[PDB]
């Protein structure tokens, strides 16, 4: 299932830590913690406040500058993000189950402490139709944190020093 | 909902007609019929024989050479493909509902005439866990057909001329 994960091709991407704003104004943050894991933190928008550690992902190199990260969430949401490092442009597609569209705050938590809850909501549904969000984003801040730094994304967006998400 | 669709960014991509084989051996064919539509045709693998016309998609430029196409299916499957035109490689992530993993032939049809059926199977489930296929592919044949050519994908894969899907460039 992770056959396509090729660490040797990902050395320019693993370790990246990006803050970005989608064209709809939602502000997101992702840390590429290793070849198969991300942490992420949502700052604003429909699910602002939600954050997630140790999400297993599929990370591939598309070109020298472009990388893709795709994953399935315990809520039922599926995601594929691409990043163009050179252009500092991200694109995401997010397929939300209908239950999230109807009541998105249900997912606004530190997910890792609410896994059973998320699975229950997922299982109760409804699932369909999906709310599909497909948007470009500007990468406003990007840094290289190296792999397996557990401090990059370790608290809620409300617990960060002033101006954190507004940098660059 | 199609705000990300930017025709000026897609002029090198619209009209492309690709035949490709995933690293697991499954052979797929896609036609980028316009800025928001594909037709596709599966030749082999878990759902070989399936074909689809007029699938609404989100097509975006990632670079000069790399484009992305993403979409939701009436089966519950969600898809995102990226094509690297220069390297003649494709990458797909496909998130199949569990019901498809268990009985994939249920989806082998001209889907456009079986929308209610696909949605029924989708609604009955199971949905979870998803069977996630994340795989590279080699693009074996690529040509420019221009937009809105209704003849490119207009029959089942069984009805094509003998070596059609094996042609290369």
């Amino acid at each position: 299932a992770f056959e396509s994960t090729r660490p040797e091709e990902l050395t320019g991407f693993v370790g990246k830590h990006l803050i970005y704003t989608y064209d709809n104004g939602w502000q997101y943050e992702m840390y590429v913690k290793n070849e198969r894991t991300i942490d992420y933190r949502i700052h604003s928008g429909m699910v602002g406040g939600r954050w997630v550690r140790d999400q297993l992902v599929h990370i591939v190199r598309l070109s020298d500058d472009v990388y893709k990260i795709s994953w399935d969430e315990p809520t039922g949401t599926t995601v594929s993000v691409a990043v163009n490092l050179a252009e500092r442009r991200l694109h995401g597609v997010i397929f939300f189950p209908q239950w999230i569209a109807q009541d998105p705050k249900k997912t606004v938590c530190f997910q890792n402490d609410h896994l059973d809850e998320m699975r229950a909501y997922r299982d109760a549904g409804p699932t369909y139709p999906k709310l599909v969000i497909d948007e470009f984003a500007t990468i406003t801040f990007m840094e290289d944190c190296g792999a397996d730094d557990e401090t990059v994304i370790a608290c809620a967006p409300s617990e960060l020093p002033a101006g954190y998400a507004a940098r660059r």
